[PDB]
C-alpha cells in the first residue's frame, strides 16, 4: 500500500521498528492495519520530542518499551517517589512535576479526546496533555508542562506530516479512521 511506504519514508527507522514491534505485540499487522501504522509512529515521534523538550534528565519515557518492562519501571518510579500506580500505562513521567504523563494525538478536536482521555483515566492522578494536527492543544489544569517552543514545534511536525500525507491523498482516509 501507499500508506506503508509513506510511513517508512516519512518517519525515522527507529520509530518505524518499534510501532511495528508495538503493534504486533498487540496482534495488529503494520502492512494492513497502515492507518493504525501510521498513528503508532506519530504518537511516538510526539513522545520522544515531548521528553526531548525540558531538562536532560527530566522525563522517564515509558512509550516504545516491552509491556513487562515498561511496568517494572513505573513501578520503580512508584516505589521511589510514592506516587499512586495507575491502572492503565501512561507515556511518561515528570521527575520536575513528579506525575506520569499521558499523551494523546487526536484528530477529533482537543475537547473530544481530552474528554474521552480524561473519562478512561478515573483516577485524576496522572496528568494529560493532548496535541491535535491542527495545531490546537489541551492539558490538565491548563498546566501544559513545557515552554511554549517545544509545544510549536511538535505542532507545526504534526501540521507537516498532515500536508505529507494529504500530497499523497492520504489524509482524507485517515481523518476518517479514527
Ligand atoms: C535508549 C534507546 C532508544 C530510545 C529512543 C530515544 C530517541 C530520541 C533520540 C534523540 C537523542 N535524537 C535526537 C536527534 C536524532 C535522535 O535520534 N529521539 C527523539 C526524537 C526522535 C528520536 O529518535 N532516545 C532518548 C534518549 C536517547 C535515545 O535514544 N528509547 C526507545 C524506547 C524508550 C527509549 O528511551 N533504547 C533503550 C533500549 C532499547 C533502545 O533502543
Ligand atoms: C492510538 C492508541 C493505540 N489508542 C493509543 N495507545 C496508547 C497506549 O499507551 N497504549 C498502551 C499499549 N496498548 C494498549 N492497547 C494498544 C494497541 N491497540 N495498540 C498499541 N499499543 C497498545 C496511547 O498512549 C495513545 O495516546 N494512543
Ligand atoms: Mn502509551
Ligand atoms: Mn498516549
Amino acid at each position: 500500500s501507499h500508506m506503508e511506504d509513506f510511513v517508512r519514508q516519512c518517519f525515522n527507522p527507529m520509530i518505524v521498528e518499534l510501532a511495528e514491534k508495538a503493534m504486533k505485540e498487540y496482534g495488529e499487522d503494520p502492512k494492513i492495519e497502515t492507518n493504525k501504522f501510521a498513528a503508532t509512529c506519530t504518537h511516538l515521534e510526539v513522545c520522544f520530542m515531548y521528553s526531548d523538550g525540558g531538562s536532560k534528565h527530566r522525563f522517564e519515557i515509558i512509550e516504545g518499551r516491552d509491556r513487562i518492562m515498561a511496568w517494572t519501571v513505573v513501578n520503580s518510579i512508584c516505589n521511589t517517589t510514592g506516587v499512586e500506580k495507575p491502572k492503565f500505562l501512561p507515556d511518561l513521567y515528570d521527575y520536575k512535576e513528579n506525575r506520569f504523563i499521558e499523551i494523546g494525538v487526536t484528530r477529533r478536536e482537543v475537547h473530544i479526546y481530552y474528554l474521552e482521555k480524561a473519562n478512561k483515566i478515573k483516577s485524576e492522578k496522572t496528568h494529560i496533555h493532548i496535541f491535535s494536527f491542527t495545531g490546537e492543544e489541551m492539558a490538565t489544569k491548563a498546566d501544559y508542562t513545557l515552554d511554549e517552543e517545544s509545544r510549536a514545534r511538535i505542532k507545526t511536525r504534526l501540521f507537516t506530516i498532515r500536508q505529507e500525507m494529504a500530497s499523497r491523498s492520504l489524509w482524507d482516509s485517515f481523518r476518517q479512521s479514527e
